[PDB]
RNA sequence: AUCGGCAAAGGAGCCCA
RNA sequence: AAUCGGCAAAGGAGCCCA
């Protein structure tokens, strides 16, 4: 049966307890609920659910505010509304922010749970490539600050770069490391 | 009011066809093109590259899965969102798998349609957005390497600093304006 | 005296019971 | 001497067009 962990959140507690038993019948996790922004927001910070199910009109903040927070924060891998709204103020507010599904009240209990699979996987892979931006930026960034390293190291000692990038290496080594690091220091230290 | 979006219709019972196109056309997309099997899916989108498709699972010819993966995989389509009775698991697993933004269940709850067209469209652009910006990366690490020869160039035939050699060729590609790349080209070719 | 980890792999160093 | 746009940098503040 289906594996995913989702977090509730909804004012009305009747509509949260439906949710409830769908999604515990399917075979998810339901690791926390909330009744209004707030608990919602430290609800995820706590959790890190795949999927945070939410109502726009609520108490203290609405769910495209507290959902603006999480995606920022990525608290969740993925987030999708339901609410009795869908004007388009409120639809483009939703996707803007980055809302992967939105459902419109009283649900279809029929299309929810694909809604649900759909939108944690395009979550899972959202997060795969963001971490791939992240890692290619990074060696991106270290090859820079090595080359800064290499450089000022040369001109310091009046030495080749094959003796240069040995400094490093012996240093990273012996140190445990990344030559990253290493240049990251050397190059502030000039 | 005067929604922004271009999309395509795919079933192959007519009358859904026709419930479909009436709605999206009077929130205010434009539909450019419908289909009534898996392979005129493909190459409608091919012809019109259309931000969503919207298709039945159970399809003559090529199920909507199939075609849904081509569309996907060849990014003929930006987003795609199914629509069928099928709620099977194994129709769920491999809806998602090969990539859809959606999946909605007939018969259609009519509200809930034009909201997850709106939320696809925006997904199905951010991730070709970051698809880019991955590959606008990996090309520039890739320049690296020229860069470098066009540097250790620099620094010899100078005889100057590496940051020295450096400020140089940046300066230089600055104020002739061309990608740092094709101008360590063309000092690696002048040293030849 | 032995196990484990980090770094390096343009390698073969370092730390811990 | 200034502003609009564009190219390139971003290991940044540089260059072209009205
Ligand atoms: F508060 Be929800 F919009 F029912
Ligand atoms: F008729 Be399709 F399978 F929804």
């Amino acid at each position: 049966n289906m594996d995913g962990r989702i977090v509730i959140v909804d004012d009305e507690p009747i509509t949260r307890l439906d949710i409830r038993d769908i999604v515990i019948e399917a075979g998810y996790e339901v690791v926390g609920e909330a009744a209004d922004g707030f608990e919602a927001i430290e609800v995820c910070k706590k959790t890190q659910p795949d999927l945070v199910l939410m109502d726009i009109q609520m108490p203290i903040l609405d769910g495209l505010k507290a959902g603006k927070k999480i995606v920022q924060d990525q608290l969740a891998s993925s987030i999708v509304f339901l609410s009795a709204y869908s004007d388009v103020q409120n639809t483009d507010k939703a996707k803007k922010l980055g809302a992967l599904g939105y459902l419109v009240k009283p649900l279809d209990e029929k299309s929810l749970i694909p809604t649900i699979e759909m939108s944690i996987e395009r979550g899972k892979q959202t997060q795969l490539l963001l971490s791939q931006i992240d890692k290619l930026s990074l060696k991106l960034e270290e090859r820079k600050i090595i080359e800064k390293a290499k450089g000022i190291l040369v001109k310091e000692n009046h030495i080749s770069e094959e003796e240069a990038y040995q400094m490093l290496r012996t240093l990273s080594m012996n140190k445990r490391a990344r030559m990253s690091e290493i240049a990251e220091l050397i190059v502030m230290d000039d």
